């Protein structure tokens, strides 16, 4: 759709403080924090694919929208992930320990539009086409 393609990050915001929201500690959130990661976001029948490529980490899941599943994130944290297509926004939730935290990824003019909140903290990461 709008989304599909290979996107590389360009920008930024509030990726530590999410990050400790986490619960990641410091030396990983140094690491993490430096990243420009590509996201290669491809769909095939019901089954959509987000890769995340990293020097740091890679990570993939394959989803149905609608259809919970377990994720390894990337902090390897084990969560119970959903995941919908909501106006036009894929909505993400993961669910782990009674905590949560929301990813929404938009499409907005050239850009992937990445926001994630948990508690009070939102970082927002902005991927062009590669
Ligand atoms: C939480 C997180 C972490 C945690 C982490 C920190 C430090 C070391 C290892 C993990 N790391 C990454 C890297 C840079 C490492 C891939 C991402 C990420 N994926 N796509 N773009 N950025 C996210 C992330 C960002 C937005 C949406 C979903 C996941």
């Amino acid at each position: 759709d709008a989304f599909v393609g290979t996107w590389k990050l360009v920008s930024s915001e509030n990726f530590d403080d999410y990050m400790k929201e986490l619960g990641v500690g410091f030396a990983t959130r140094k690491m993490g924090g430096m990243a420009k990661p590509n996201c290669i976001i491809s769909v095939n029948g019901d089954v959509i694919t987000i890769k995340t490529e990293s020097t740091l980490k890679n990570t993939e899941i394959s989803f149905i929208l609608g259809q919970e599943f377990d994720e390894v994130t990337a902090d390897d944290r084990k969560v119970k992930s959903t995941i919908t297509l909501d106006g036009g926004v894929l909505v993400q939730v993961q669910k782990w320990d009674g905590k949560s935290t929301t990813i929404k990824r938009k499409r907005e003019d050239d850009k992937l539009v990445v926001e994630c909140v948990m508690k009070g903290v939102t970082c927002t990461r902005v991927y062009e086409r590669a």
